[PDB]
């Protein structure tokens, strides 16, 4: 019988699989824990690499629907002297809700199951699912694309991942003012002042996408935070810095606390017939500029093998070795450089 596929969940790495699945005239449900009103509040940027995300997108046709929405409009990095507030100068981009539309436009109606949150995957019939919801469902091939703290991770390995001793603190500046909108300019600007950080990225709709990078502990950030709130907490700690980048700070309206966390480089799971991990749930490793592009590349590896092989367990397990084997090449570098980011 051709096999029910179970993904689980509806990123850049879910959406991408059942894209190249569908188009093999593969059987395959998404189920995503959030409801479907959740896409287009997610507008930071990426860029999607030749050898990655264009591969990915390229194997699931969709390369020239890329090219045609992308900005092609030489977006530059531009770094920032904490202290001096000078700004220096020293790739297909789309905001991530954008990537996210284009894979779910491409997708029939059916394709995912929103408010399905997986809350065990039980093996050996195929495997079991069950969700939030109370829904169960059997799959006989079941990919594990739920991200940083995937359901489907849990039930390969009880590893979790470790914190970095960075958060990062998003906020958005929605109608920048003209003296803000030109320093940071189309493009990103960089602030790297120590155990303080600040990057900024103007996305397609004019928004400035603000993350401020504190390497402080988790207690630290609990106490300060229970005390003082987000906001306060995190504009307190830049108070040494730059007047112009102190502006563009105090701009944002509010701020999420994004805890950093990675998978250690020497992560492993005992393989699974029919059950494997792509892009997050497989090697969340800190945000270096990867993520997205792993993902893609992870979900198209995995779903063409799956849709050029009559052996489903067989073509997963080889895929599932150069996921892991790719990963692994990249995560040292990744977590290494990520804590060089904030040296003193
Ligand atoms: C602050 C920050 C900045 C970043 N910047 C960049 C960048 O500039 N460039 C880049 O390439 N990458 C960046 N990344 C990394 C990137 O965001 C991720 O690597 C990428 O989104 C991973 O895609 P994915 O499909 O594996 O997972 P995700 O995009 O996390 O998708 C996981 C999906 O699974 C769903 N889900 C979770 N648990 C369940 C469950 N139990 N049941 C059902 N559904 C579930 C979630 O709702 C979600 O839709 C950044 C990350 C952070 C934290
Ligand atoms: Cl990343």
């Amino acid at each position: 019988h051709p096999p029910r596929i179970a993904v689980i969940g509806a990123g850049p790495a879910g959406l991408t699989a059942a894209l190249i699945l569908h188009r093999g005239g593969h059987r395959v449900s998404v189920y995503e824990g959030e409801a479907s009103g959740q896409q287009r509040t997610q507008g930071g940027t990426l860029d999607l690499h030749d050898d990655s995300g264009q591969v990915a997108l390229q194997r699931a046709g969709l390369l020239e629907a890329f090219r045609a929405v992308a900005r092609h409009e030489g977006q530059e990095a531009r770094m920032g002297d904490p202290w001096s507030g000078e700004i220096t100068t020293g790739k297909p981009e789309i905001d991530r809700g954008d990537l996210r539309q284009l894979l779910l436009d491409a997708l029939p109606a059916d394709t995912v199951q929103w408010g399905h949150s997986l809350t065990a995957l039980v093996s050996a019939n195929g495997h079991g699912l069950r969700f939030a919801n109370g829904v169960q469902r059997e799959a006989d091939i079941v990919i594990g694309a739920d991200g940083a703290w995937s359901k489907v991770r849990a039930a390969l390995s009880t590893c979790q991942p470790l914190p970095t001793g960075i958060t990062f603190f998003e906020g958005w500046i929605a109608q920048p003012a003209a003296d803000i909108a030109a320093m940071v300019g189309q493009g990103s600007l960089f602030c790297f002042g120590g155990e303080e950080a600040l990057f900024v990225q103007r996305n397609s709709r004019d928004r400035l996408c603000v993350y401020a990078a504190l390497k402080r502990s988790s207690e630290w950030l609990d106490a300060q935070i229970a005390q003082h709130g987000i906001r306060t907490l995190v504009t307190g700690c830049y108070t040494g810095w730059a007047t112009n980048l102190r502006r563009l700070l105090e701009a944002c309206t509010d701020f999420v606390r994004r805890p950093i966390y990675s998978l250690p480089a020497d992560f492993c799971w005992t393989p699974r017939d029919g059950v494997t991990l792509i892009g997050d749930a497989a090697h969340l490793m800190p945000p270096v500029g990867v993520g997205v592009n792993l993902a893609m590349l992870d979900a198209s590896d995995v779903a063409m093998a799956l849709c050029a092989r009559p052996d489903a367990i067989s073509a997963m397990r080889d895929a599932e070795v150069l996921v892991r084997e790719r990963a692994r090449a990249l995560m040292p570098d990744a977590i290494e450089g990520f804590q060089r980011w904030f040296i003193t």
